[PDB]
């Protein structure tokens, strides 16, 4: 009963505000592969930065990723 | 920024709520170790169905302190 659903209710706002933050992560890579290409010849110092933003982007999505998996786990066992 | 703030007050949430079933799972645990030494060698079945609740206690609350650090991590991660 209630405070059942409350707790997976408390999963499943995690969910929605992780994945929230994924999508954000995609649009922020596209615009720094973009702006890498973009600055690539005229512009080294903001093209090499660009890039290394885009890896540490990479980096933080798999972590949510992988806490994504871990909620969902949790939240199927208390289903 | 706002939206990692917000995503690390969710996670907040959970880890609160996480913490709550982590102590009711302990002391269900800790109430089964205490009743399986008084109740010894008396009765069989009993003590068959008591060492399965506490085997599903231990197997909930592994789950349970799995997703706290990850949640955990997470959040830390965020900031």
């Amino acid at each position: 009963g209630a405070m059942e659903q409350e707790a997976i209710q408390r999963l499943r706002d995690t969910e929605e505000m992780l994945s929230k933050k994924q999508e954000f992560l995609e649009k922020k890579i596209e615009q720094e592969l973009t702006a890498a290409k973009k600055h690539g010849t005229k512009n080294k110092r903001a093209a090499l930065q660009a890039l290394k933003r885009k890896k540490r982007y990479e980096k933080q999505l798999a972590q949510i990723d992988g806490t994504l998996s871990t909620i969902e786990f949790q939240r199927e066992a208390l289903e």
